């Protein structure tokens, strides 16, 4: 219980300490889990905190060895109820280069990335052999958090009960168990900025983006996005629109996981609607850049639009027959 | 969960908020309690969170037909453990006025109330009718908690489970159900000093001293003591042993509960160590003058000094026997 009264006192972890706690959260009854969870979440994080807690979560996790891959999240929460832009520029991303997409911590999953995968025609649950099978052939696999992460089985109904936003929405996107060389994380507030880059730096991440596109975790076509950006240290800067070389839209809501796949599987195969496309485009293009594809966004945005059409179509079919084969 | 995230989030809780937290504490299970006590540590408490909790504890417990009674307690966890002078202090105030001693909620229990009381031959567990039997015939009775607080049977294992210092520690002493118009609390910090005063403002108490003395949750009778009044408003003041016209003395430590009953019990025969007399005598002397028995801390000390000896030893086998009677 030292761990609890350090936390209480208003005193940050170690990354070390951070580590030993996601260990004796996991064999927790739940009393303590909801103490830890809650007592955390109103202290607040730092980026020691959240690496070690991420570090220990991939350690516990079923091992997976692709290769040198890259992955696309979201933090969630984050208020409105937009298209799964992470999803699509996943897909887009492996035209490019080797994609292991990690599945949703959260469990408030409406047009959530397991289900539009779903929808667009996936089985989502993946043996690591299969996974492997996927990534060498189509240079796109999914990790269905929920069977990756045994460890996290005591912690979900703890999480449910306590119905606030604790710090496994956060660590969620750092606790890929492919260990992925290049990242784009979307966090819900300007406040995770700094936390989560500097947590992904600790991970040894080769290159990342931490964005946040003006109340969205997500890349914004519309307002201002800032963007963190790890690899030769730490750099700040903000995007807009024009920097993709787009005109500014708002992006429009989605109902259910269904809508969600038939508007991403149009713009994907070259159509859809432009709030739509554009919006993708933008996520796209950070994506093939933090993989190191585009050398710039306005170049990113360009090659993932070129990407669209017939190919990307049977592309998804391929990955969808090999999900299920 | 709403007031969940409300902590959680920073804010502060109003008192009907509070008042409803401990009525939704009671019948909830261990792993949302958890959540609460550890959120609301960690964010610390206002005046009004204690003074609703409180209110709804007292609400909620079993009911007394004491007379206006007096109490004195601490929230316990200070800096380590010495004799327990509240309880030897509310025996002292007996000679003079109605006292109704609350018990200890507290795990901070080696030399405490309860302990000390059973050591020194009580039954520590009276019906209300035998408590009010024992406040008419001798002016002393003492209130067991865990007997008169049924809404704490789910809330102590989950304060067990967490071992940390919860609100329970400070609301405890406020949460006595015989309704005193007079009270000595002692605040292991500085910091609960303001709070405290507060809350038992909101909880309408005729007169009220908040004490902490340099580390103590209790009158020093060596260093200096910080006192908040409560009663035409709340006025600050401090207080050294010159005020209570003692030499400086420092009170030195207790190793179990029966060492305790021993060396209150030779100071209230008028015997005893210099060092637990004095300490014992400024902690009666603030309850005497918190009852308006006593005009002023020299005063109270001077009855309180008279008040032991045979007189003393002979009203404690009295309570004692009329406790297990
Ligand atoms: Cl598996
Ligand atoms: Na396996
Ligand atoms: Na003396
Ligand atoms: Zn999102
Ligand atoms: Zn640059
Ligand atoms: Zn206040
Ligand atoms: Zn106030
Ligand atoms: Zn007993
Ligand atoms: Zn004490």
């Amino acid at each position: 219980m030292s761990l609890l009264a350090k936390i209480v006192d208003g005193k940050n972890l170690s990354f070390e300490e951070a580590y030993e706690l996601f260990n004796e959260l996991k064999g927790s009854d739940g009393v303590l889990i909801g103490a830890y969870l809650a007592a955390l979440q109103t202290k607040g994080y730092t980026g020691e905190e959240l690496a070690g807690l991420a570090r220990a979560m991939r350690d516990s996790a079923v091992k997976l060895d692709l290769g040198k891959v890259a992955d696309t999240a979201g933090t969630g929460g984050d208020g409105s109820s937009t298209i799964n832009v992470s999803t699509a520029s996943a897909l887009i991303l492996s035209a490019f280069t080797r994609v292991a997409k990690h599945g949703n911590v959260s469990i408030t999953s409406k047009s959530g990335s397991a289900n539009v995968l779903e929808a667009l025609g996936l089985n989502i649950r993946v043996s690591p052999e299969r996974a492997r099978e996927m990534v060498e052939s189509t240079n796109f696999t999914f990790i269905f958090a929920p069977a990756y992460h045994p460890a996290l089985r005591p912690i979900m109904p703890v999480r449910k009960a306590l119905g606030i936003k604790t710090v496994f929405n956060v660590i969620g996107p750092l606790a890929n168990p492919a260990d992925p060389a290049y990242q784009v994380v979307g966090v819900n507030s300007p406040e995770l900025l700094e936390p989560v880059a500097e947590a992904l730096e600790f991970l040894g991440v080769e290159r990342a983006l931490v964005v946040h596109g003006s109340g969205m975790d997500e890349v914004s076509p519309h307002r201002e996005t800032l963007v963190l950006e790890v690899g030769n240290g730490v750099e700040r800067y903000t995007l807009s629109p024009e920097d993709f070389g787009i005109e500014p839209v708002k992006p429009l809501p989605c109902s259910s996981p269904e809508e969600s796949a038939a508007r991403i599987k149009a713009v994907l195969g070259g159509s859809g609607r432009r709030e739509d496309r554009d919006f993708i485009l933008v996520n796209a293009s950070a994506a093939l850049y933090a993989s190191g594809v585009a050398e710039d966004f306005r170049e990113g945005l360009e090659m993932a639009r070129e990407a669209l059409g017939q190919g990307m179509l049977e592309k998804l079919e391929e990955i969808a027959c090999l999900s299920k084969s």
